């Protein structure tokens, strides 16, 4: 009973957070085995950020210029390399708390937990989604760069995001753990604008299924629709178009509730056209799109 | 930049979760030092829950009837006692991962993180508030009892809640770590109704301050009000009355934004009277009341 925006338990990731300092810049790092991963802009001053040439700035750096502190103890840096927008600092000690892990590059619409950190110390955990415009709406302050996003499958942590930037609109941008940015963003203090932040239709549908499972059923209408008809409305309301791949992943939710996917589409279509009329679904006055169909299944089934 | 419903990092609490089984009933336990705390109804069958006499049911139980498993290893129970609605199982091994901790009984309106668990294993973390009617709107399924709620001050975990019950309306009820229920609820499968779930006014104001700090300023009106005038409106809209104690705790937010507390009250008064008019504040189409003034300060200042 009940439905919450829930993050993964963060312990496995807390045990990987370190502080990385290069000169006067301090950021967060992720220590997995004998490597510390961190944003490459840890080498920049505020002035360098306006127009950095990272390869050039890296020529002036040796292993001993990167200070890595795990808890209150210093790790010895024995190698360093730049991979896309991340630096990989080889340390002489494997992290004893390294969980089983993978690096995954997620698709727009996918959710993940963020462990917001400052000075290598965790401050909080929250749930995000990779927006269709490849930004995330996080909660980050100065020194948050290097905080990571992740999903957990039983005992394996799949790291999918590292925080690198804040757009002038207050939305956030970053990379996967191979240092490749999501979307067209660059790690530079230059004004970068985001594209249309459309609604993640398959996630809204999943959340409407979660609402039906938890008793909120007022919005269920007497209609059905087709994928093409639904998508004309989705396009008009800046919703992502729904594909048969999205219908497929909603199959278990359709099976549990007995509500055909296209019937839920028609109910969503009416909600877009009529609005909520001052009503709420799962305590929300708007349609929530940061629960994937897997998140709803996980939460509604009690996966640990 | 950005503002999120954020939970505390849960690692310190994950290291305390154990599974407790008594006969055929399995629930979660909290292992701190050499004691495991769990709901006393771990001794009940489904039939016992309809009308339990816990002292009587406890006469038939010895130390060896409580099976406590930490990870995949069995702890030896060397004592047991009932304190209000919790059982305390003395084990022969102190939890090596016991964080610094306290047991605190929170007041209505206070928020905390819940680490939802099943079979002693964490499934997710989310942020809750103790409602003014002493229920919480959690996300709990079968076997979730024994999951705890907590706050963290630097390195000290203040445990404030243990999950014991689900009301027939799907809202939740439980105790502090001394086993005393919040509100009038009893650990019995009998229909129990909740009182009026009013809005936590001081939390809404704190969240309006967070909105102003993050750039959402459309709702700021040209009015002021008094505590008495504001409270007439608060009472009409099922909002908690605002006291000078609440104005006091909003002082730092008032100072950071230059918006007097009573001016924010007048802006809230107009929002109650006019509604949102299809607009959102911090991505919400309703007024959020599960951020305390301390949560807003913590999040907006980056406390770790
Ligand atoms: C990154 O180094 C960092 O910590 N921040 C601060 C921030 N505030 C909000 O989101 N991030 C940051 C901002 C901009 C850049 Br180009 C890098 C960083
Ligand atoms: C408690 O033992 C438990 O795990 N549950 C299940 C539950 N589902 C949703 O919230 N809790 C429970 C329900 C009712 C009682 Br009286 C005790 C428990």
């Amino acid at each position: 009973s009940g439905f919450r925006k829930m993050a993964f338990p963060s312990g496995k990731v807390e045990g990987c957070m370190v502080q990385v300092t290069c000169g006067t810049t301090t950021l967060n790092g992720l220590w997995l085995d004998d490597v510390v991963y961190c944003p490459r802009h840890v080498i920049c001053t505020s002035e360098d950020m306006l127009n950095p040439n990272y390869e050039d700035l890296l020529i002036r750096k040796s292993n001993h210029n990167f200070l890595v502190q795990a808890g209150n103890v210093q790790l010895r840096v024995i190698g360093h390399s730049m991979q896309n927008c991340v630096l990989k600092l080889k340390v002489d000690t494997a992290n004893p708390k390294t969980p089983k892990y993978k690096f995954v590059r997620i698709q727009p619409g996918q959710t993940f937990s963020v462990l917001a950190c400052y000075n290598g110390s965790p401050s909080g955990v929250y749930q995000c989604a990779m927006r269709p415009n490849f930004t995330i709406k996080g909660s980050f302050l100065n020194g948050s760069c290097g905080s990571v996003g992740f999903n957990i499958d039983y005992d394996c942590v799949s790291f999918c995001y590292m925080h690198h930037m804040e757009l002038p609109t207050g939305v956030h941008a970053g990379t996967d753990l191979e240092g490749n940015f999501y979307g067209p963003f660059v790690d530079r203090q230059t004004a970068q604008a985001a594209g249309t932040d459309t609604t993640i239709t398959v996630n809204v549908l999943a959340w409407l299924y979660a609402a039906v499972i938890n008793g909120d059923r007022w919005f269920l209408n007497r209609f059905t629709t087709t994928l093409n008809d639904f998508n004309l409305v989705a396009m008009k309301y800046n919703y992502e178009p729904l594909t048969q791949d999205h219908v497929d992943i909603l199959g278990p939710l359709s099976a549990q509730t007995g509500i055909a996917v296209l019937d839920m589409c028609a109910s969503l279509k009416e909600l877009l056209q009529n609005g909520m009329n001052g009503r709420t679904i799962l305590g929300s006055a708007l349609l929530e799109d940061e629960f994937t169909p897997f998140d709803v299944v996980r939460q509604c089934s009690g996966v640990t």
